[PDB]
């Protein structure tokens, strides 16, 4: 089990004002360490955030947290369960910000809420160098969903931050899962104009590199992974399924019913064809022809495999091509070319 600690300096907040934490397993023969990223959507005014309050509570609130978490899939100790790190250090930073780990702003007198995510990573970090991080190797910084956004947003920022405060030896590294968005033209009826509102409602920040291509009120650019993912100089793993369930959702597509007609074929196929596109300059990868939402801390997440190389082995692949040419029999950029769903054989069911 993963242990709670909630964070010693409490002006660092979920939304609510109780106090942010992590879930940390040590494991004392390691200098790897594996800082996850939850996700779970986000809210963007005071309406739906109230919503979100009172069903989605723990997304918001440290409040009834409990005691222990489990460690699953890349966060196992268990070399059965996760073939690529299970000797790590295991850290687990539950999302209750709403702010796709963006934000920067307390609760005052002017806001009902505080979104503090891209804080949240930022005191952590400070914590665990105490705790044993202040001699680490590599420090993957990973996440899903809106935490997959969440990495891209700030493992540049999470190098900075050790460099500034004199630990230069740590290598900081992401891997984005399931967090590569296309901002594509729906298939029934603007879906951006959420990130618009949210990231004024948040105060949210971007990376700077990006910021300064897109400029004042068009950060939101930056929210979209083929548009931020050049401008970051951290080396980033990407996973992504071709038909993502959360892209599909906000497209209004629903592949419920049985029978698909002309234009959803047309529209599903070229999706696909457009995210095979994004990641052609993408040398670490992991794309598979599925339809599905999320990958890595699921236990089975290992059975599945592009071009018959499983998800754990490319990441193994990635850490050998970080000690340029590549790799005999061990390959990093693995991407799906079959057109429909499923037609990889090893899908989730
Ligand atoms: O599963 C139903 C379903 C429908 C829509 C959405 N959704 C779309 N954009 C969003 C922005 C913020 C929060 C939820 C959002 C989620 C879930
Ligand atoms: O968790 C808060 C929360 C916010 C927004 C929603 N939501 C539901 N239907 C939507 C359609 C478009 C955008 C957002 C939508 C659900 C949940
Ligand atoms: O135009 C398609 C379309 C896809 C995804 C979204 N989208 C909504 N909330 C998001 C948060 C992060 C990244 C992308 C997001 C909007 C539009
Ligand atoms: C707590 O964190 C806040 C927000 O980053 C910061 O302003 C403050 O300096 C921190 N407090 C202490 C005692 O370090």
């Amino acid at each position: 089990d993963l242990r709670l600690h909630l964070l010693l300096n409490t002006s660092v907040t979920c939304n609510d004002g109780s106090p942010a934490g992590y879930y940390l397993k040590e494991s004392r023969g390691s200098r790897r360490w594996l800082l996850f990223l939850e996700g779970g959507w986000y809210c963007f005014n005071r309406e739906n955030c109230d919503s979100r309050y009172d069903t989605m509570r723990r997304l918001m609130s440290s409040r009834d947290w409990p005691r222990t978490r489990t460690g699953t899939g890349i966060l196992s100790s268990q070399p059965e369960e996760n073939p690529y790190w299970w000797n790590a250090n295991m850290v687990f930073i539950p999302y209750c910000s709403s702010d796709v780990w963006s934000g920067a702003s307390s609760k005052s007198e002017k806001n009902e809420y505080a979104f503090m995510g891209a804080l949240i990573i930022q005191e952590v970090v400070r914590e665990l160098l105490g705790r044993g991080l202040s001699g680490a190797k590599v420090l993957l910084l990973a996440g899903s969903s809106a935490g997959g956004t969440g990495v891209l947003l700030n493992v540049d920022r999470v190098a900075e931050q050790l460099e500034k405060l004199g630990y230069p030896a740590i290598q900081v590294r992401g891997l984005a899962d399931s967090g590569w968005f296309l901002d594509n033209k729906q298939y029934r009826h603007a879906p951006t104009e959420a990130i618009r509102r949210g990231i004024r409602y948040w105060n949210g920040v971007v990376p700077e590199r990006c910021r300064r291509q897109f400029q004042e009120g068009e950060e939101w650019n930056c929210f979209f992974g083929y548009k931020v993912y050049p401008t970051l100089r951290s080396p980033v793993f990407v996973v992504q399924w071709l038909f993502d369930e959360a892209q599909l959702t906000v497209d209004n597509v629903h592949l419920t019913g049985q029978p698909v007609q002309e234009g959803l074929r047309l529209y599903i196929q070229n999706l696909g064809r457009e995210l095979r596109h994004t990641l052609k300059d993408v040398p670490a990868s992991f794309a598979p022809a599925c339809l599905s939402h999320e990958i890595i801390i699921r236990s089975h997440w290992t059975d599945v495999q592009v071009k018959g190389t499983s998800l754990p082995r490319a990441l193994h692949c990635w850490d050998r091509s970080l000690h340029k040419t590549p790799l005999k029999g061990c390959p990093v950029h693995l991407v799906d070319s079959c057109p429909w769903p499923h037609c990889n054989p090893s899908c989730p069911t």
